[PDB]
């Protein structure tokens, strides 16, 4: 016996389950309009599921086709994630003038997905590894991102693309790319005075300095001796260049840095990130890797859901829904509980950064480009049941009243095991739907779903594996 409460009124409870469920239904069917007919609808195939999965099987392997090209749109080559790799390289020289020891990770879908789009928001974790083992970072975050900020603002980043975001749960910087070749290597120096013989030696020593035997192209002087563009061997050393410090000879001489265009441009630049100063969500990335490559079609399928969820209504976080991260291990649970990939322990990941060596994402293709076409064909009927099957399982199959979405064992977690069969009634900790974090102990990821809330995710689910049965 236990209390439960409404969450579309603020003054309703019962001490059971299927009241409040059916409270729901009735006086607050606005908010959930379709659950009821979809259900009803859905309810029809369970009995004769298997005639249904047989007579639409033509119809489950086009889907399992438009998956692939679907996800081979978020899949643009080697190529177009090494520019992901060399902005990380790029962003480690400035950020190492702020604190030496500090790295650059790359986190997020570029590392859970093994491919890149070129457009989605790439996320940067800075860490001093040896201070995070001492217990010691992050610094004063709040600090930290006011310090990297003006660290970027003097290599060339202007105020329109780079917001600081001191005062948040999580300080971070937000850099928001705008819309648009040797010039994106090259850079310009401006002088608030005359550069002696000398102090143009300097300057160039500095630069030299910065990148190495062969990082210098050419270098040009103006007439006035006070600008001088410079040439590099690539866009990353043209950042190492613009983050020399030089030491003059003349007095109060001193230099202004950026690339010498203002649209072609290092790779940096270009590109929308996040960066942040915890190490949280690299082993995340990496759990949630090693799973969707244990598949040819479990990235797919991932990209798939994620589109679904966000245009469904269900990953929508602002908003105390899912996020797209909750919904990768919807998909991965379903894959380890119907036997389609081995089950990964999340400790098995290390939580220490000392023997890192990914912090460049590797890049794996979608798909296999030297497979046959029968094999070919093969995935997609296979991507079409795996895709059918998630609707299925989570709209008959998986016990949401009381069971756990989880990746913390193999075996089925109730919500009593993490004490999530009750909830603290006094905008409360929900457990209607229920994800566990897989590092964050007794986090829920769906603690912001209430009754009604959940309901409208339910009809969502409904939707989905009705939609892939008919033309
Ligand atoms: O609750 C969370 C959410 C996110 N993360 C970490 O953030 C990374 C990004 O997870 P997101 O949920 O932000 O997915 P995404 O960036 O691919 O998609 P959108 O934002 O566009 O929806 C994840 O890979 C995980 O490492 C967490 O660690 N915990
Ligand atoms: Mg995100
Ligand atoms: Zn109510």
């Amino acid at each position: 016996v236990r209390l439960y409460s409404c969450d579309a009124c603020p003054h309703a409870v019962f001490t059971t389950h299927a009241a409040l469920l059916a409270h729901a239904e009735e006086h607050h069917a606005d908010l959930l309009p379709d659950h009821a007919r979809l259900r009803r609808i859905a309810q029809k195939l369970n009995p004769v599921w298997n005639r249904a999965l047989n007579a639409r099987r033509n119809t489950i392997t086009s889907w399992g086709k438009k998956i692939f090209h679907v996800a081979a749109q978020r899949d643009a080559g080697e190529s177009k994630m090494q520019e992901a790799h060399r902005a990380r390289a790029q962003l480690e020289c400035v950020v190492r003038r702020w604190h030496d020891k500090a790295r650059v990770f790359i986190f997020g879908s570029s590392v859970a997905m093994g491919v890149w789009d070129g457009t989605a928001d790439i996320d940067f974790a800075v860490v001093d590894v040896d201070a995070m083992e001492r217990g010691s970072w992050p610094p004063l975050e709040k600090n930290a991102v006011r310090s990297i900020t003006e660290l970027l603002r003097r290599v060339g980043f202007s105020f329109v693309n780079l917001e600081p975001i001191s005062h948040a749960r999580v300080p971070i910087i937000k850099h928001h790319a705008s819309s648009p070749d040797v010039v994106a290597r090259s850079i310009r120096f401006i002088l608030n005075g005359p550069a002696t013989r000398e102090d143009r030696l300097l300057l160039e020593g500095s630069v030299r300095d910065a990148v190495g035997p062969t990082g210098v192209q050419q270098v040009w002087w103006n007439r006035t001796s006070d600008m001088m563009s410079a040439t590099l061997e690539s866009t990353t050393a043209a950042v190492r260049a613009a983050m020399c410090s030089p030491a003059l000879a003349s007095a109060s001489l001193r230099t202004k840095v950026q690339p010498a265009h203002d649209e072609c441009r290092p790779e940096l630049y270009n590109i929308d990130f996040a960066l942040s100063f915890r190490a949280f969500g690299i082993r995340n990335s990496t759990l949630l890797r090693k799973y969707l490559l244990s598949h040819p079609c479990a990235r797919p399928g991932a990209i798939v859901l994620k589109d679904w969820s966000k245009t469904s209504g269900v990953n929508n976080s602002v908003n105390g829904y899912f996020t797209s991260y909750a919904i990768n291990i919807m998909w991965i649970y379903y894959l380890v509980q119907k036997g389609y990939v081995p089950y990964v322990d999340p400790l098995e990941i290390p939580e220490s950064l000392v023997n890192y060596t990914d912090f460049d994402p590797r890049y794996t293709p979608m798909i296999d480009p030297e497979i046959t076409n029968t094999e070919r064909e093969e995935l997609y009927k296979a991507a079409g049941d795996m895709l059918v099957g998630f609707f299925y399982f989570y709209s008959f199959e998986f016990d949401w009243g009381h069971n756990v979405i989880s990746l913390n064992r193999p075996g089925i977690t109730t919500k009593r095991m993490l004490g999530w069969h009750v909830e603290d009634v006094v905008h409360p900790t929900r457990y209607e739907l229920c994800i566990e974090d897989p590092y964050e102990e007794n986090l829920n990821l769906g603690r912001h779903i209430g009754v009604t809330k959940s309901l409208r995710v339910r009809t969502e689910l409904y939707r989905g594996l009705l939609s892939l049965l008919k033309e």
